[PDB]
């Protein structure tokens, strides 16, 4: 842009240049020495004269063509011998030597820039969430206070890179936060504090924030941010559902009071190996089968789908149908006791989760934590000998190993796993590269952070048309009305007469279920229903089917 | 003098040009028997140098061969190697050679007179410094750190010069006899080098921002001519917001401000409560409540809730801002008073609960300021 | 690469040559009736594109003047702009913008095949490759540190990548598969990864050098095809040379080879004093006498009087250098074996009074040499 | 040199283009064409061709001629267009920029490089000896393993720089450290053990070692240096010195037993104020004032010569004879207390110095000291309130402040003096530019680091002629035997006689000594004599003087 445009502006004054010195030329020869030239020539004698060339085929006599001779050479080596070879190379060495010598730090973006998401501190989860979601090619800007790290990711990009002060309002005012689509706020606690209450001093624009510890919540929501993630709390909980020897209940969500969505691991279960229709999971229960979740994919339940021991199966249900899937895996073993391998946020997360639904584990680390008062931790370096022996690894139903370092994590799980080949192991894998690796060390089930991350954030990112409309709302679950049996759901007319949406319509009689159906969807008699809408949505629900 | 280089070089171009259109016109005339017009000699000159060549007017002698041989190749000497490449070195290199790496200013210019010496950069005296060049005062801030240099120099609105502050010699090509006025911003012992050794070259005013209140005399007594104890200063401010029986203060960290400011509160008895994570390495009169103010029940478990203000004073915005925002949520009554190192958190602070908030910044260029243009 | 564009826009300019040189021939004869010779039609476009401009054969027609100015340009197109540019960009740009900015080499070309893969570079594996170069070998090393790609890329004899030696893609542009061998010189939980990682792309023979000698089942089981544990061998070689009753030995560095040499004088059972400063991070099973062997009587304060042996073992040479100095001096009679890591002090160590020096890079390096041309 | 060789080389293969093209040209006209050219024509076409200029006077007319003035064409295009432009712009324009853009780090020395001054170790002391040592413009290099201090150093210099390990033996060897003058070993002890062994292994050059610890003084002999200089103990001994309220007498060397070469300062002595003739020092006790040292400057003692409190008198004379100025100064004040606040190699030194003649004194520092165990010091902050004082500063009879920062020295002196006016301060300065800073905070006297330590390198330097020489020697004096009255130095020829050399001569009934007398010196009636030689040489001495 800026660039090029100084060059043929500048090729449009040299064209200028030659128009009117080829016609002073043929004016000259003829109101001088009285030769009258074609225009061509007047051309060809400008051009000549000007690259150099000088055929001398065309020449003045008179001392004032000399003069005017003599000027038309000068102006050839000044604009065709200097500024134009100059700017050839200016404009096309410059990028390629200048911007790779030495950094020239983007401090600021473009006025008219606007649908850009703009990234806050950097990291394997946000550097996932971005090479996962450029494949829709939207404008990602990561924002940077440190000078060496802004070079790092200006040279592998991908995302364009700005340096500055995420708090300093003038640089947020410079990123044109108010075009924003949406802000990640992914620093730490005191930072996304600032950097909310700074936003909401500019303009209104969504804000995600990653929040470390959970109890800064709430705080979050009040420095601005439109919907807060407690990352490190929930890989915690991942953790401690994969480790409870039989899978066990997972509870995801209580909207309101009516309904319960939550998870299962299937491994150690008598699901396992067995597939969707010959478990019969709805059948016995009355549960919906939301949604399989094996392999790093959310993909929609089939009667003929085997369930890994690997996979986690969503549900949605009342309080009594949930209870009848914690009977029918369904007894806990004796002689629980998980070892917990690090005491980072996540691992203490874990055991946090693990207390929730109390199974004894150990806590092991090298130093005490910064941050927790509440757990008691067994101290001692793991990797160095009889360490995790002395502890008594062996009366352990489980371990959970849980450090910042992966190439640590897989020389444990490598460790353990041949130290005991038939105990469940579950590791955790902070850049996803090396989560094929914790696999073939050993590890039962692997949680890779950036991958569980990028998820999220990718999720509330795309919904963000009704996701702080799903936040404050409650989800249900409503047999069809007979009445609209062989019906539309457009001609049903649902949403304008209730204001309920329809996310879900499975099968009278089958585990199978259809998610987010088209409008053009003929209902069926005795079809399940399973909607969105506001508490109050669900409420005036009733009447609008009553009414019609 | 880069410019006066190239146009230098023209002059002896033009000189060189007006000589061989004469030459020519000369051996013409006394080689071959033609008198060439002036104009000739200078189309002819030119049209060799800049290597056109027409043709038209040639010798024929070999006397004529060598003349012409001879201003042909100072046409490509000096019109075909220096002048492109003056242009070229005159113009490139600033845009290149001074981004690309830093050629680090040593050395003011001999008449460099009426400049504000700014020693020890940092929030106070870089707003000391946005605010009094809307006066267009010659701001020129120097440093031993040849980093630091770097950032400044290519963000600025004054010049910057690397080096020793305390070296005599360099303070010798600061021009600092010539100097309006020199603001010490540094430690209190380089303050103490830097005055005894400006004391030795002039008598220039010196404004020396001390930390420790006691080291006050101390810096006067090295030749400073005004002395401000900001530190102490902003502790009062705060103490004084914070107040305006069951009174009970809070004081959230115990820097030299929180100290200053608990000093305050006792000067005019009220009982406040020192909440820091580790122990003052200056102060040995203060009890602390030692333990992080962040994490849990910290505040609580020493009594939050019986106080009547919070003084939160931290050295990082981002955590005060945090805390404020913590505390206005946990009790919405009672006075908080927050302090802002950089003034663009000031807003935030506000905007998270507090009830005053002191910019270090502004407060500090104010009084700086003040002492200025009052000199 | 830079050549083959060179030489291609060479033929582009001789393709351009030979075809002005006709359509010029070809215009003289169809626009004002000359034919001329082709000698003539490549001599004229020479004249013409290099701007030489003779004006012996030029045009009349405004036709003729238009296909003349046509390749006028041309020549300062292609001739003036991209030549010396071409000429300027392969030569000049190899010899500065590499010295200037490190372009670091991320990927090996498709077609690598038999060279040794180097994973964590230090004085064993670089006199490993100063020795087996001798054969020229392609020996690739690999790091994950930017600064460290600096070094190792000016001073070379060996092609060096800068990635992540565990990311699976890094290891695929290595051309793993087609390699001849893998030396795994990392940490042990490193080098579990390295491993597992390559026996998921390929089965290439990995020998990895083991730390902690009760990892080296766990690192055959991450695939390592052989386990070398080098630092338990020095120890070894020297707890031989210290022995070859009142026997008593000091072994003065608890590091991983000292404790491994006092773990061998123990396998047949010799007395000896572990001497250190700090206590090991890895061994709690030997008894350690800690104080600094550099300041005065610390040596003498545990006995060194009534000692048969001195294993010098610290992992600086120039400390090594100096106690070996020091004892000998101290004591003319008594065996002294010392340890070089450096095998450039080695002669040092013989010269202050080492009865036998055993080299770290020497006896590393000619362990892995063995194991990787009986491969 | 290797630059501008390769252009003029190129201006040869030019020229010899020109004369070949010029030629040949005119043996073509000849004999394609059939015209005789005069050489100058062809040189005059060839340059008119190559230069691109092309006139078109001379042209050919035959094909052959053609591809000829193709060629020379071409020719012109490809060496005086393209190599001729980028060799005068690479040999000028690539030192300006390549070399400030980025290190090109000078790894080795030019074969032929002899009598240079390797420096081994760069700070304050020797950067001093440097600038001092220049003055005779002798060859210094420094050598740094350290690659961004060889940057620093090669940017500002003086001195050329060279980057490599000073204990590889490789990098000694393109050092040409055979031919070396001098090696000056200012690393760790370790490091200069390691250096010395290794330069002993490729040549025999001299070393001069500067030992931190005084213990490790003979291992470094021992590692083959042939002087050894413990400066951290010397300043400590300068320190205690001058902290001694009334001027106290400093034994410098012990030469065998006959002779005692010391010094004293002035300070607090009834000297003091008083002249050298009027204080009459040599009469009363039969000394020899061999040097006053004022300002920083070793000079000759005059009668007339005023001492001033700062001065320090250098000494030689018997052990009865030094004892004789004991008493003449004399009586040492009550109640002697000196704190030393500063614990490092220096002020550990000083207060070793202060315990060899017992005076009382406080050692105070912030944290132990890693090297002693021997001395008890007080523990706290002297920067912060009241922690002089708490030790009480107050009944002290001397300051000695002794950090490594100077900016603090000055803050302490400035704090003392304030304190107590009337207290002897004595302040060291490690950098020589804060000197005149610790005078007017209120030191009493101040000793540059910086400044001693060069001068003892440099007089080790430049006297290295005879230094190994003067080592292992004893230095006497002799009354002036009455057969050699009247008789010259050269005239008398003490030297080839005995093997001693006359160093200096004073007069009989003066205080004034001429020192390095030349050989055309006539001698005098009672004049001391005062000479250097071996142990035996001052024996076999009283021998020639008897035999002739
Ligand atoms: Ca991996
Ligand atoms: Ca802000
Ligand atoms: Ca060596
Ligand atoms: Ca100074
Ligand atoms: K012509
Ligand atoms: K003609
Ligand atoms: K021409
Ligand atoms: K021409
Ligand atoms: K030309
Ligand atoms: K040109
Ligand atoms: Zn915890
Ligand atoms: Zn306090
Ligand atoms: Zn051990
Ligand atoms: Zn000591």
């Amino acid at each position: 842009r800026q660039n090029l445009k100084v060059l043929l502006l500048y090729c449009a004054f040299l064209l200028v240049m030659l128009l009117a010195y080829a016609s002073i030329f043929r004016y000259l020869m003829w109101h001088l020495e009285g030769r009258a030239y074609s225009f061509m020539a007047g051309i060809y004698w400008t051009i000549t004269v000007m690259t150099t060339l000088g055929f001398g085929d065309i020449t003045f006599e008179s001392d004032a063509g000399y003069l005017f001779a003599s000027i038309v050479t000068v102006s050839g080596v000044i604009f065709l011998l200097i500024i134009l070879p100059f700017g050839f190379v200016s404009m096309f060495l410059a990028p390629w030597i200048e911007r790779r010598l030495r950094y020239h730090p983007t401090i600021e973006l473009p006025d008219d820039t606007r649908g850009h998401i703009l990234i806050f501190g950097i990291d394997p989860i946000t550097r996932t969430l971005i090479r996962k979601l450029e494949s829709r090619n939207h404008l990602f800007v990561v924002v940077t206070d440190n000078y060496d790290q802004a070079l790092h990711l200006e040279e592998q990009e991908g995302f364009k890179v700005v340096y500055g002060s995420p708090t300093d309002a003038h640089v947020l005012a410079g990123l044109r936060v108010a075009a924003a689509r949406s802000i990640i706020a992914n620093l730490s606690d005191p930072d996304n504090a600032n950097l909310c209450l700074t936003v909401r001093s500019l303009c209104q624009t969504p804000i995600i924030a990653v929040v470390k510890e959970p109890v800064h919540g709430e705080l979050l929501r009040l420095a601005g941010a439109n919907q807060v993630v407690p990352l490190t709390r929930i890989l915690g909980r991942y953790l401690g559902i994969r480790a409870t020897t039989c899978g066990a209940l997972a509870h995801i969500l209580d909207s309101f009071g009516n309904l319960q969505i939550a998870e299962l691991p299937v491994h150690g279960t008598p699901f396992a190996g067995k597939t969707i229709g010959e478990s019969g999971i709805r059948q016995r229960t009355g549960l919906s089968i939301i949604g399989v979740w094996e392999r790093g994919s959310l993909t929609t339940p089939q009667r003929e789908t085997v369930l890994t021991e690997q996979s986690l199966l969503v549900l949605a249900g009342t309080k009594s149908q949930l209870a009848a899937l914690e009977y029918l895996i369904g007894e806990a073993p004796e002689d629980e006791l998980i070892f917990i391998i690090g005491h980072g946020r996540i691992g203490c997360a874990a055991a946090a989760f693990l207390d929730r639904k109390p199974v004894p584990f150990i806590l092991i680390d090298r130093q005490e934590s910064p941050v927790c008062n509440d757990h008691v931790v067994v101290y001692g370096d793991a990797t160095v000998g009889q360490t995790l022996r002395q502890a008594g690894i062996d009366r352990a139903s489980g371990i959970i190993v849980t450090t910042n370092d992966d190439s640590t994590n897989i020389f444990l799980t490598l460790a353990c796993r041949h130290l005991h080949s038939h105990i469940r192991i579950v590791a955790r894998a902070n850049g996803e590269e090396n989560v094929d690796q914790l696999y073939a060390a050993g590890a039962d089930f692997v949680v890779s952070n950036a991958s569980v991350g990028a998820n999220i954030l990718g999720n509330l990112l795309e919904h963000k048309e009704s996701a702080f409309l799903s936040e404050g709302m409650a989800v249900f679950r409503r047999p069809l009305p007979p009445a609209m049996a062989g019906k539309t759901i457009a001609e049903t007319r649902l949403r304008p007469l209730t204001g309920c949406s329809i996310v879900a319509i499975e099968a009278p009689d089958r585990a199978d279920i259809l998610i987010s159906p088209p409008p053009e969807t003929i209902l069926a008699e005795g079809a399940r229903l399973i909607l969105i809408g506001t508490s109050e949505q669900e409420k005036t629900f009733d009447q609008t089917i009553a009414a019609r």
